[PDB]
């Protein structure tokens, strides 16, 4: 009943608002839809698996937030295997290398790799991780999709279909489904492509022993009896002097404050009293998840090692399902798996089949991916459509179409009287991720504190001292790699010498 | 409580459909979430202006439902001013003319113009009205925004100018927020270019006499205390046997069947038991509603008239807050009116000023374009700015942004086991208007009328006769229109 805090959802976001005002002395309470917390985050447990992460897993160097939190919940990570070579699935023959972006020996293609990465970085830089509808261009760059933009950039086939392969898998969407701005965003908030797209020193480098659900399930175990499960919040009302919180099992909650830590179109689930201003009224109804089937094939014994192949596969081209996957093999080297992600239009066009047929078609992928008869004789499955979920939306996060986020962005966040808003949607460092959940909830959080006078303003938005555990080394460049022309960079050099 | 079928939403698609219910003896309970019917139709009534719509208002042509639905409840229509001169407002300049579309002199232009319109009727005679997803080029079309197809069309600033003005006030919606498979079967839906841009003879022609929110008022004054008002519906269970609709105060409903005549993204607001399937779960959050303010500047003369122009004012450029105006002065001659739009992300951009605010910007513009003093003495305004409404979303209606169509369109009016799906964003003859609304909403109620085995499969689709009153001539084109060569056609024959 009542409280000083309501926080809506129990995911991590909501989870580290709760703990940080809880540890603050205040009383929160923590209204959760389903009967888990976690949200996009869940560890599946069983004897064929041990657990599994079927939502959030990876973590890694800069997610310092996160990993803190975690550690003080008497967490440990371990390295995802990547000690062996990588794939490349390039026309239906793989190509076995090293580092973490896929090489090229074309020179012409070479340029064309190396100009679409570094303009992706070099975008990036003109856009602010706080504001990025404040970027020199914003308009004209949110005015274009990514599919736009790489037609623009790529002058070969091989980058445009690597870069298009980039982009469905940072966002599980479609080159023409996004904002440019928003992407170049994206990916530049998380530290730039090399950070982005690395296991080794980047943002797929670990997982949590024991998953990444045991972070809400502990703070929930903290929260006790303040975390209400099958508890779904259905109104919000602020007309009066405490803020009143409904849900849709009649019960009745009452706060001098709310966060809102789920995904900014979720709120669309909520009847608002008094109606949201109309910038938000529009925004949440603009703002769609991303769409994947994350699927974790088992086998006797982690075969791809012996062949020196870590795990990883890079596959492109539209008849794979699996456009990547990485060594899901447990940090002892038992439970062997392959975890691969169905991406975008496939997690649609193949949530049609059976989960066993599935399995057969992502076997026979990864049979002829990793040259292996090994790969069709699974001793598990499991998989997780996260398209189906009424109170996640999708996964892995929230994309802005074109338009949106020159428009509406600066909404975001916006407190709407009494409601201040979280969840990783509203960070400005890895969002999208669970360490942006972590940022926003206990921003959100510091929000109110603030409010209520309890601490002063420049205390809102908090600096994380960096992970011993989980040092970062700088991200570096090659003298060639910031040199070397584009494509038309070259032709303009040709035209130049023959005039 | 209990009761044959629930109809979540009182708009003109939720009464149409409750009301071809009724009328086939069903029990029917209407749960509306205002404190009023209509939804995206409202009249306004007061002594200043007797009565003005301020959200869905034209009608014309080729809508025979809501004609034939609106004259059965004693409703008239009279025709909006097209009598004197229109006005295309270009460069800072007023060009007065005739016919539906805006001329241009330039040979370069008017070839650039012919095409732009020719193309965009070309594209949608590949568009299937009932499965736009089935075009040939569904996929390489739905996969581009309407900006970069204005791009590739218009070889001249002056088409592409144009052309961006209509998309902004076919669909209040920017080019790059549209995909171009949607916008070009939007308006192959409606019957083409020239249906869609014209007053006389197209859907500009007619307003009601009274107002359009009687049609909705007038089917709430036929089915009683059926209409529950303030019922926002929460929640649907459809685990047992009867479904259960649960509403924001605490009451429940027992049906067989439900209607769902809301914009498809309200479908938000309301929790699943048992949960959507997939495609719906994701649809209905990647589907918004554009963003207008619809504005009634009032005179005490129609002076414009005076000077031989109807008070039709087509206004380019960034500055203009309005890019289109209607004469809407009353039949009779009185309450001298000029509606304006205020269109996509200038509806965003000028909420943040004051009703006073906005009048003053409006008055200067139309002194500006009309040429006349007159213009800055108004005696009452009206506005309506419908991206702040909570049960819309926004107006006109839906728009699909790119990629979105193809991948979700087809689950729209898919019935979710005893969940039918009305509202005017499902039809396939005029959605997005009230026309759309009242083909929905009957064409839902069929479905349930056959799914309880009381029609056959065949009589859930039904054509309408065409209105007496409001007959539609032929859209025609000359000889020179249809092979005069696009810009690039002319730099190949040279
Ligand atoms: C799902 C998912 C998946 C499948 C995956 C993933 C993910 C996901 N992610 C994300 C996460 O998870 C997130 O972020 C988080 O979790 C969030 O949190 P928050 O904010 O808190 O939210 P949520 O959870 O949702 O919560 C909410 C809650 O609430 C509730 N509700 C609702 N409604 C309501 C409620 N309540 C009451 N009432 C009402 N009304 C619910 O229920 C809930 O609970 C992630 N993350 C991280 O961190 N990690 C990871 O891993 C993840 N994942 C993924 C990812 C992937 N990645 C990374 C990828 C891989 C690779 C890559 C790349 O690379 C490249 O490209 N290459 C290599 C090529 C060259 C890049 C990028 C990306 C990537
Ligand atoms: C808003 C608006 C405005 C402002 C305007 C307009 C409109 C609107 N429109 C539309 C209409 O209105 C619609 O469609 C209808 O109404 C719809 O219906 P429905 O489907 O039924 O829906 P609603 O109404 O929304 O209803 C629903 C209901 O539900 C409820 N809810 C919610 N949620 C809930 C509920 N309940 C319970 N629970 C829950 N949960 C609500 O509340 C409601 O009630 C229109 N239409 C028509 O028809 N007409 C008109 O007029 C209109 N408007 C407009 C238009 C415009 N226009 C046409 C334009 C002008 C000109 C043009 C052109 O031309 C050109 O371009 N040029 C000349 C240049 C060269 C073209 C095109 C367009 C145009």
């Amino acid at each position: 009943n009542k409280c000083d805090v309501v926080v809506v959802g129990g995911g991590i976001s909501g989870m580290a608002a709760a703990k940080l005002l809880h540890d603050s002395g205040l009383n929160v309470v923590v209204l959760e839809a389903r009967d888990r917390v976690g949200g996009r985050t869940y560890t599946l447990r069983n004897q064929k698996v041990k657990y599994v992460d079927l939502g959030g897993s990876y973590v890694g160097p800069t997610q310092n937030r996160i990993l803190r939190l975690a550690k003080e919940l008497g967490l440990e990570t371990y390295k995802v295997n990547e000690v062996e070579r990588l794939i490349h699935h390039v026309k239906g023959k793989s190509y076995p290398f090293r580092g973490p972006f896929p090489p090229v020996w074309n020179p012409i293609t070479y340029l064309d790799h190396n100009n679409f990465w570094r303009t992706m970085d070099d975008m990036g830089r003109e856009i602010p991780s706080d504001a990025p509808w404040k970027a020199p261009l914003a308009e004209e760059w949110d005015n274009m999709t990514m599919k736009e933009l790489l037609d623009k950039l790529c002058w070969t086939e091989s980058a445009k279909q690597l870069a298009t392969l980039f982009v469905n898998l940072c966002v599980t969407a479609e080159t023409h489904e996004v904002s440019a701005l928003w992407f170049l965003w994206y990916v530049k908030q998380c530290g730039g492509t090399t950070r982005i797209i690395s296991t080794t020193n980047g943002g797929q480098e670990r997982k949590f022993v024991g998953g990444s659900g045991q972070v809400s399930e502990r703070i929930m175990d903290l929260l006790g009896d303040r975390v209400k499960l099958e508890r779904p919040v259905i109104y919000i009302d602020q007309t009066r002097e405490n803020v009143l919180v409904e849900t849709l099992n009649h019960e009745m909650y009452e706060a001098k404050y709310v966060i809102s830590a789920i995904p900014p179109t979720l709120g669309m689930k909520i009847h608002f009293n008094p109606p949201l201003p109309m910038m938000r009224n529009q925004m949440i109804t603009r703002v769609p998840l991303g769409s994947v089937i994350k699927c974790i094939v088992y086998y006797k014994e982690p075969f791809w090692r012996k062949k020196d192949y870590c795990g990883t596969m890079i596959i492109d081209g539209e008849e794979a399902p699996v456009a990547y996957t990485l060594d899901d093999t447990k940090p002892e080297g038992n439970y062997a798996a392959i975890m691969g992600f169905i991406l975008a239009h496939k997690a649609r066009k193949l949530a049609r089949l059976t989960k066993e047929e599935r399995l057969k078609k992502l076997c026979e992928l990864y049979a002829k991916v990793l040259g292996s008869l090994e790969a069709l004789e699974p001793v598990h499955y499991e998989e997780k459509n996260w398209c189906e979920e009424q109170y996640s939306g999708g996964c892995y996060t929230t994309y802005f179409p074109p338009g949106i986020l020159t428009q509406y962005g600066r909404v975001l966040r916006q407190p709407v009287d009494r409601i201040y808003f979280a969840g990783t949607e509203t960070a400005t460092h890895w969002s999208g991720y669970m360490e942006g959940a972590v940022e926003a909830g206990e921003r959100a959080a510091r929000e109110i504190l603030h409010a209520m006078g309890k601490i002063p303003e420049d205390e809102i938005w908090q600096s994380e001292p960096e992970s011993v555990d989980v040092p970062a080394q700088p991200i570096t460049t090659t003298f060639l790699e910031r040199h070397l022309p584009s494509v038309p960079g070259l032709l303009r050099l040709i035209g130049l010498t023959t005039i």
